[PDB]
């Protein structure tokens, strides 16, 4: 029954999800007081990433985003262990406000946010298993800004009102991913964290690209305007906006850098 | 209750409910939710210069550094009168040395200086007021690093007689006045919440628009000065980080007294 807005809103979350309460939560703001260059990030692989268009992936509202499920055979590379990819989501902010990206850089928030979750596929069967442990999921994180509009992320957004309500799934032709990362992903950020929603395991390597992407004033108005955190049924419909966490305290760590400047 | 750890910020409303409800406070203060109100005319401060012949308590509660101040000293200019009641300040840390609790276009500064006032006209103590309509209003001054401000050190010079909590110290009057910035005429405005428990939504802030100066050195005595801990506690821990993360503030505007 977590939310984002209102009685269940993430000042709440800790009553119910301890570890929301705990340390080493997500998602902070990059700035320069607490950025380190650290010259063995060196670049990650994406393996996998170009998903045939002759198959289909399930898209689902699942009430608080939406979220595209990816195949284990994707995987990201250069890490101590393979993560395989489990599924990618967003988050977003309102028509009035399109300022809902989780992570902020030097006190900004960006129109939204991507992020991609893999698991540790070496050590774990499946995500939900390493989602409590150990080095067990690894987060890839891309800033949307408002811009021209981008072809690639429209492959997920032209699927939006078929997955209005909670519950409800859909079917995206396969593409290639590595089209929703910016350019020169060896330019990152990356920190220990924790996921941004309830249960908020501190459990996630983040990784967070430099550059943004754009995507258009009208792709993020249908992001913000298609969907709804309640079923078809509800009397009390709610609109899925403003899904993302506020920035939590560093709790002295520092966030390396492959880039020196 | 903590500003760190397991008893930090987002612990806080399972004993304090109002910390998960409306209202809350600290806000950034940005260009898309300003507005101009033409009504929001100067505050007078009435007593603020205060009688060096008195002295004032400096309380080191745990949580910040403290003045007492006495209740003839009053803001004019409200539909009510608001009487004094205590002033403080939050800080970051010498890592990170940008510690206030609003933030302005989604940036720190360095320190801020909270002078809480009660409604004195509607209720007959601050600790009355405190969950009550129209209850308290705080006046916020943002600080940022530049020139040595002998006015600050007034407080300042006495931190290491409150370095555990706890501990106590008397500090002769002065005129509050000078820890304002220039121009108190320029403020932003808006209804919000004490920024600890028990957060309540009961607070008329008014932040003022320019900020004060206060030196490098200063600003790293405020952060190096003072513990969380009793004297005796075996696990002593610095007083550092002393503010509330900004709260989602949607579908609301900030006043201000200036439109240039
Ligand atoms: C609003 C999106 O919610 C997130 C979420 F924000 C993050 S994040 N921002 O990457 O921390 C997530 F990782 C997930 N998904 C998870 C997939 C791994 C499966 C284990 C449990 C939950 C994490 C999800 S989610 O799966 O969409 C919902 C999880 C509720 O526990
Ligand atoms: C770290 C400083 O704590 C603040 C504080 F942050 C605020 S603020 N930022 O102005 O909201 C406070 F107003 C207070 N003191 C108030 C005095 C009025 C008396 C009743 C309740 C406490 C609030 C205090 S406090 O009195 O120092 C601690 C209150 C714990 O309940
Ligand atoms: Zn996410
Ligand atoms: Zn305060």
């Amino acid at each position: 029954k977590w939310t984002y807005f209102g009685p269940d809103g993430e000042n709440s979350w800790s009553k119910k999800y301890p570890s929301c309460g705990g340390l080493l939560q997500s998602p902070i703001d990059l700035h320069s007081d607490i950025l380190q260059y650290d010259a063995s990030l060196t670049p990650l692989e994406f393996q996998g990433y170009n998903l045939s268009a002759n198959k289909q992936f399930l898209l689902t509202n699942n009430g608080h985003s939406v979220k595209l499920n990816l195949p284990s055979d994707m995987h990201i590379q250069g890490l101590q262990s393979r993560y395989s990819a489990t599924q990618l989501h967003l988050h977003w902010g309102n028509p009035n406000d399109p300022h809902g990206s989780e992570h902020t850089v030097s006190g900004q928030h960006f129109a939204a946010e991507l992020h991609i979750v893999h698991y540790n596929s070496d050590l774990y069967p499946d995500a939900s298993t390493a989602s409590n442990k150990s080095e067990g999921l690894a987060v890839l994180a891309v800033l949307i800004e408002m811009g021209s509009f981008n072809p690639s992320y429209d492959k997920i957004f032209s699927h939006l009102q078929h997955v209005k309500y909670k519950g409800q799934e859909a079917f995206v032709p396969g593409f290639n991913i590595e089209e929703l990362l910016p350019e020169r992903t060896a330019e990152y950020y990356r920190y220990r964290g924790s996921l941004t929603t309830p249960p908020c395991n501190p459990t996630v390597l983040w990784t967070v690209f430099r550059n943004p992407v754009q995507i258009s004033q009208e792709q993020l108005l249908a992001l913000e305007t298609a969907l709804y955190c309640t079923h078809m049924d509800d009397p009390s419909p709610r609109e899925m906006i403003n899904n993302f966490r506020q920035v939590q305290k560093f709790d002295e760590r520092l966030v390396y850098t492959s880039f020196s400047q």
